[PDB]
């Protein structure tokens, strides 16, 4: 649980985002290159607000225990040590392996992500950055939610959270209430899950990505996106998308957070489709 810094050997950068970076390191206390590989998050550079956020992220991740959430391994004193999943993120894995991954498998990943989100919700955790680029692949048939850099715990007496600064993530995964009023909730994570189902079923192809679709659907982009959403415009069904999968996405994109299903209602539905595919 406590890793000594001198034993963590730097290999490469894995990714970066919201003021943090994740490195691939070997935890190599013998110094002979035989130790296990780990992913180590740290701030990219120092700053006291980032620091306080980072401490909370660590406390959140340490207290999450799910097969569908990336595993906390410990800390180094300033760094968060996590399991390293060499297949990397689901966005990349989908683009590389599309020819091999059928509808059944995408429904399997969808069910696993839903089940991880159901668990997060039970912990009063709003993830706030759900997207295929932040889901990791453990094996061919197992994914895990990662990137808790923006995650918040809801107080016991309130089911939403208002953020003060504007968001910094690609705008096409945010719910309308987040776009307009910086409100985030478990039901805003359901909106984002609908976009994740869209990514899965397009295999993260860049030409039909959420972003590419907006510049086709056509004043600042954020205001334009909100007007398009208020008018009831949505991303079109992915090529060859099963009808029932598309209906589920549209339900996740109900205008009113209270009309979106919960992850507990979504889960059984995905399983039934997975069993019926
Ligand atoms: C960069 C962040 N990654 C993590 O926090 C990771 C924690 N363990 C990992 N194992 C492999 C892996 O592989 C990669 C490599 C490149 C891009 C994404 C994941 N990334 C991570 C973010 C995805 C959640
Ligand atoms: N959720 C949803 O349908 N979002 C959207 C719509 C148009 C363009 C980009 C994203």
């Amino acid at each position: 649980t406590i890793f000594e810094e001198r034993h963590l050997k730097y290999i490469s950068q894995l990714g970066k985002g919201n003021f943090g970076s994740v490195e691939l390191c070997r935890y190599d206390p013998l110094g002979d290159n035989t130790g296990a590989l780990v992913a180590v998050k740290q701030l990219q550079h120092s700053g006291p607000d980032q620091q306080r956020d980072f401490q909370r992220e660590i406390q959140i991740l340490k207290a999450l225990h799910s097969d569908f959430i990336v595993k906390y391994r410990g800390v180094s004193y300033l760094r968060l040590v996590m399991e390293y999943l060499p297949s990397g993120c689901l966005r990349d894995f989908l683009q590389r392996h599309r020819a091999r991954l059928d509808a059944s498998r995408l429904l399997l990943y969808s069910s696993q992500i839903c089940k991880g989100m159901e668990y997060l919700g039970s912990r009063r955790c709003v993830h706030r950055d759900l997207a295929a680029r932040n889901i990791l692949v453990e094996s061919e048939a197992h994914v895990k939610i990662a990137d808790f850099g923006l995650a918040k715990l809801l107080p016991l007496d309130k089911d939403y959270y208002v953020v003060r600064e504007p968001g910094q993530s690609p705008i096409f995964w945010y719910a309308p209430e987040s776009l307009s009023d910086n409100i985030f909730s478990r039901q805003s994570d359901v909106w984002s899950f609908g976009v994740v189902l869209y990514e899965l079923f397009t295999y993260c192809d860049k030409s039909c990505s959420p972003s590419a679709e907006f510049l086709r659907m056509m004043v600042p982009a954020l205001s334009r996106l909100l007007e398009l959403l208020e008018e009831g415009q949505r991303l079109p069904a992915p090529p060859a998308c099963p009808a029932e999968v598309h209906e589920l996405m549209k339900l996740c994109w109900a205008p009113s957070p209270q009309d979106r299903p919960s992850f507990s209602a979504l889960g059984p539905q995905l399983d039934m489709l997975w069993s019926g595919s």
